[PDB]
């Protein structure tokens, strides 16, 4: 691939040189080694997650009693479990001979936590089996070791997908790149309320805004836009996990 | 026990003689059984079903297509199943000794099915562990075996607790008799509309009476109370299931 020309960047003006963190190098080199591998697409699509929030805020009790926190982390967790056992392809990757997929039966799922050293996507697994406060601390252990640089290797290692979720900061969407050799990426931001049409009238929704960037190789275009309908519609009523 | 004095009945106008069948012999055996030695009590709940009841007509189509009808009867198995592992002494036995209680760690749940030929009560294995359209079917499944007699006693084996559902017919609450060497039984009966005090004014919510009998030498009064409001609790959110 060409390089970039360098620049005597001191012709116009005063400059610092600050080095970057092994964390970052390492970083760097595998989210080109994904960009150039990946022929990557992003889904977009909004969630009504009003429900779904006022059952977070109202199980804040039940919740603190345990000594956990529930945010939206673990809700998203286990629908994305949910479906990456119901929509298989997602939930794979591609082989080296590029003939074949593997399929993976397990789900174990990252998440990204930017640190100061740089990102980590500490792994949660066997998402599909735990229950919301146990990933509501499992997360935030995960999270609190990545920050402290306490978190072993051991804890990156082998995901299915990754969340990536700057709702906590701001935004209305973006492209995430996929984590290969994983074969998708759901990005997460900010939920805002918003006018929705109900046949009559537009309503007052808690809209959460969903990114999906995927491995076009692996995945077309309507089996990523049926994720993020089911996807949309599990946040929507989460007690169809249920049957 | 004083026996009944016989009365010649044919002296106050014309009697007839019916036989009862074995299957009724039996029922009566044990029931007569159980309610000597077992001093009953009976804990009367509401719960507010109105939301559960508006979950279960939506997936109509989804149990459609599954080819199972969702009724009430596996959202119940599901949550007294939560239940039954929450509150230990509901899943257990009193000991042969009189002395200890036998802790069953399995959750398997019973339930009342009348047939022609009598009472039968087919037992649905690991009930934790199946999703709300499998109970549905093997709930059916099972009645259908049981109404044409072809229900084989190793399916009537080993319940740790019984439900038993008149809802279907009338009734505004019963008092059910344990079916020991179980320790406690809900029954549940006809759900209504029923004017509900919100803090301001009454508002119109579908309540569904349910009346527990338990075996009060293992289960005390507080107990009970405790799980008849919990189980109120989880069919008004049947989501807290999930955490
Ligand atoms: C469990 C944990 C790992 C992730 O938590 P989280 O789901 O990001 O939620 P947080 O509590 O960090 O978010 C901060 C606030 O923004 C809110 N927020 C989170 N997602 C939001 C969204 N998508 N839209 C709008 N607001 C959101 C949170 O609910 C929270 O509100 P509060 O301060 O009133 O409680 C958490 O302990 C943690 O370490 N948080 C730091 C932020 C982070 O790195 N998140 C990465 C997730 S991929
Ligand atoms: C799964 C099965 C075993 C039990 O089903 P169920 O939960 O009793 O529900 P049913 O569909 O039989 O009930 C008949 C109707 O009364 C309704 N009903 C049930 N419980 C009710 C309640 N507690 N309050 C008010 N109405 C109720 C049902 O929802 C159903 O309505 P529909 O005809 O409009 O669908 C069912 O296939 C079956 O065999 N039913 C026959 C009745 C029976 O023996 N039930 C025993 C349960 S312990
Ligand atoms: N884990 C890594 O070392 C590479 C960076 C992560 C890939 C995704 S999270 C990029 C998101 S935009
Ligand atoms: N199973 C039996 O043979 C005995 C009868 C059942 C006990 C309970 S269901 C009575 C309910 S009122």
């Amino acid at each position: 691939i060409p390089p970039i020309p360098p620049v005597d960047f001191a012709k116009y003006g005063e400059i610092e040189e600050v080095p970057m963190t092994r964390l970052m190098q390492i970083g760097a080199t595998n989210l080109h080694r994904s960009w150039l591998n990946v022929p990557h697409v992003t889904q977009f699509e909004s969630a009504d997650i009003t429900e779904l929030e006022a059952f977070r805020v109202a199980q804040k009790a039940v919740a603190k009693k345990a000594g956990v926190k529930l945010t939206v982390l673990p809700l998203l967790l286990k629908a994305c479990a949910y479906l990456l056992k119901e929509l298989p392809d997602f939930n794979s990757s591609l082989a080296p001979s590029g003939q074949a997929l593997i399929r993976k039966k397990y789900v174990h799922i990252g998440f990204a936590v930017d640190t100061p050293d740089g990102l980590l996507v500490p792994v949660i697994r066997n998402v599909d089996q735990k229950s919301l406060l146990q990933l509501a601390a499992e997360a935030a252990e995960l999270a609190e070791k990545a920050r402290s640089k306490k978190l072993g290797a051991d804890a990156m290692q082998g995901a299915c997908f990754t969340i990536s979720s700057l709702g906590h900061i701001g935004g209305t969407a973006f492209t995430p790149i996929v984590n290969a050799p994983e074969v998708a990426i759901l990005g997460v931001s900010k939920a805002s309320m918003q006018p929705v049409w109900d046949g009559k009238a537009f309503q007052p929704r808690l809209m959460l805004p969903l990114s999906l960037s995927y491995d076009h190789r692996v995945i077309n275009g309507a089996a990523a836009a049926r994720f993020t309908k089911r996807l949309g519609d599990l946040l929507a009523d989460i007690r169809a996990i249920l049957l």
